[PDB]
């Protein structure tokens, strides 16, 4: 797999932030267009696929007869989700089509990942995971908005990881993000809430995280507590650390560091700050060009041709994207048609796969009237 990118990143283009964001100062900004040379060559699909770069903690969870420890390994499951976004903390990904899809088949951690993107007023992604060791899947929609300095990202939905072996179904909350000094010299993240873990199906446990938040210089910066109760609320084991760097079991007789960031590609900065797991999810193989729907983002012109630098290409492919999908938001709504997603059904006010990407993809060369072109 590749670990660099056919051209480099625009170091910065964010002049155009200046005016498009004071010009917007309460308003959801998944409202507001944007150039191109803003984005990066990933979108909300992929971002939530980052949600398992990390995916080996779970393969070593549900292979663990204390569920005490087990919750301990999905709470740094949970946190790890939010470590890619210290080096990436600004840049807006692109959104995802109406109809969009994006595929990633990991025989190496072994899991298998599909997402589509199943609205776009409002936008909701909707991403299933396959492992022999768990299942992950999640439903999410953003409430990004622009205050006078800082950007939030507001994550609405909740993630649910399975463990098979042992029945487990773990639960639990996003959380909030201000973006401190988006505009100005040095970007620093910030994260709100507490993190609560459930097993629905044991009642033993519980999982409590807590983001500490700190002046930006502190030592304490970045910092998290967790603790994981039993149903009496006292304490049994603590979580410590920082959701960038590094969490550790433990706190008092003994303790372990139960996660590791992975580290940055070499001058990760000059390609959009990615990590690995990153550079390889818009990055296309051979093999497998004739095995996936016309609907998965490497196919997408735009986000291929801002990969490749091209400035010019990209802004205008984005342009003729969106103003088709204006058409067929208008196609559809003069039929009166409530258009419903591919491989996610909805139920109780969650898209959850309907069990019929992987098995579809199953028999070679799927062109079975591939549903709406989307570029």
């Amino acid at each position: 797999r590749r670990t660099s990118l056919p051209a480099p990143s625009p170091s910065s283009s964010n002049i155009s932030l200046w005016n498009i964001l004071r010009n917007n100062i309460g308003k959801d900004l998944s409202k507001v267009a944007m150039p191109v040379e803003l984005n990066e060559p990933l979108n909300t699909l992929q971002r939530l696929c980052e949600e398992l770069e990390y995916s080996e903690l779970l393969d070593k969870a549900a292979q663990i007869p204390s569920p005490l420890e087990r919750m301990v390994y999905v709470a740094a499951f949970a946190i790890s989700a939010y470590a890619s976004s210290y080096y990436r903390a600004g840049s807006k990904p692109f959104n995802p089509v109406l109809g969009e899809t994006y595929e990633c088949i990991r025989e190496d951690k072994g899991f298998q990942f599909f997402s589509e993107q199943v609205s776009h007023h409002p936008p909701i992604s909707a991403c299933h995971a396959e492992s022999r060791n768990f299942v992950f899947w999640q439903d999410v929609r953003w409430k990004n908005k622009f205050w006078g300095k800082s950007m939030e990202i507001v994550p609405i939905g909740t993630t649910h990881v399975t463990l098979p072996v042992f029945g487990d179904h773990f639960e639990w909350n996003k959380v909030t993000s201000c973006i401190h000094n988006i505009l100005s010299g040095q970007r620093w993240i910030e994260h709100y809430g507490e993190i609560v873990i459930k097993n629905l199906h044991d009642d033993s446990c519980y999982c409590k995280v807590n983001f500490i938040k700190a002046k930006y210089w502190s030592t304490n910066a970045h910092e998290i507590e967790g603790t994981v109760f039993d149903r009496s609320g006292k304490a049994v084991h603590r979580l410590f650390g920082k959701w960038h760097e590094s969490i550790y079991c433990g706190g008092g007789s003994s303790s372990a560091c139960v996660w590791r960031a992975n580290p940055m590609p070499k001058g990760y900065e000059q390609y959009y700050s990615f990590t690995q797991f990153a550079l390889e999810l818009n990055e296309m193989d051979p093999s497998s060009k004739s095995l996936l729907p016309p609907t998965d983002t490497r196919f997408r012109p735009d986000q291929r041709f801002l990969e490749e630098g091209n400035l010019e290409e990209a802004e205008i492919q984005k342009q003729r994207i969106e103003q088709l999908q204006r058409e067929r938001r208008r196609v559809l709504e003069e039929n009166h048609v409530e258009h419903q997603p591919r491989f996610f059904r909805k139920s109780d006010g969650s898209w959850v796969s309907n069990g019929t990407y992987l098995e579809l993809r199953k028999d070679l060369g799927f062109s079975k009237l591939d549903h709406p072109v989307l570029w």
